[PDB]
């Protein structure tokens, strides 16, 4: 394949979709996890897929990847560092990680990734009035290089990568989660998706 | 209207250009102000010109703006809080604003806005091999609505606004300025320059 050219004025829709994703993340956190939070998500940068290792942080990173099996295809990678992993695990289990991460804790990390990821993708799907099916998440806990190596398996190298920084700020609490999200859609399918939203939005001038 | 087309893959060049802006701000702060700082881009977003007031936040804020009369044309607007303006003035003059934000402080802020603005614009311009002829930025303290209405005069409602959150973090110091930057290039002019760009 699909064409890769887009009108530059339509890039505002990327920002609109990201905010729609953040709003649904907040809604999912309340519905599924009983967590009441402000969720701020912002585009940090646009990078090439192979550059993602340098964008993650420097120790042991937790990551969950899903493949999109409907437009815009490609992959979606959620990552976070140890401080955030601890906050998630403690909040979602009512137990301390002081003595090491138990299975209750690791399972909470995986499920929290599923709530955050499906919330974000569902937000976008809602705005587009279309489903965006997601594959089974694959979890990798390791250094950046290894995460990137696994995450870029079967991914078009000339894709645009959108790097998002997200803060999940729990209300009436000092708990916060810091996440770094990598959107790696097929670039042609992504162009077409943005064009579709632009068409639907232009048509509101017919109402 | 003619389509103004960008290769979706070259959005990476927008990130790179903004980083060249940041780097030049940091070098110019050292050369022209004797201030040693890291200039970091916290976010890079896309909004319609009509929505910039909402990205500014409420009450009275400070703004530095300039309109280019050369390619890529358009408008550069920087907004920051009253408190940030005081921190800039104090860093530059070495005197607190607790006895007033004086004319000295105003001059020092102007000089800082001069450095930040030209640093950013010229960093981007050098990479794009564009030379830019422009006035010193107009610095004003006012409500976001007034600032937005002034910056948006002679700007097309369908242009792309690139909004950046930047942090100027002074080395060996806990002083840091949060600045929000709005770039509203002439979109025609901007797509032509991106289409010709490779590193
Ligand atoms: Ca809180
Ligand atoms: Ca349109
Ligand atoms: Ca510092």
């Amino acid at each position: 394949g699909m064409p890769l050219l887009i009108d530059i004025r339509k890039l505002t829709l990327i920002t609109r979709l990201i905010q729609d994703g953040a709003e649904q993340v907040a809604d999912s956190l309340a519905t599924l996890a009983g967590v009441d939070a402000a969720v701020e998500i912002k585009s940090l940068s646009f990078v090439q897929p192979e550059d993602i290792a340098t964008e993650m942080g420097g120790g042991t990173i937790y990551s969950a990847r899903v493949r999109l099996t409907e437009p815009p295809y490609g992959v979606f990678l959620m990552t976070f560092e140890t401080e955030t992993a601890a906050e998630i695990a403690e909040l979602m289990t009512g137990s301390s990680v002081e003595d090491g991460f138990t299975q209750l804790h690791e399972s909470a990390l995986q499920e929290m990734c599923n709530i955050l990821t499906s919330g974000f993708i569902d937000g976008i799907a809602n705005t587009l009035n279309a489903t965006i099916n997601m594959g089974t998440p694959t979890v990798v806990q390791d250094d950046a290089t290894e995460i990137a190596d696994k995450a870029l398996s079967h991914v078009r190298r000339d894709s645009l990568t959108i790097v998002l920084d997200s803060l999940v700020d729990i209300k009436e609490s000092d708990v916060a989660f810091s996440l770094r999200i990598f959107l790696i859609p097929d670039p042609g399918s992504f162009v077409h998706l943005i064009d579709q939203l632009d068409y639907d939005t232009d048509r509101e001038t017919h109402i």
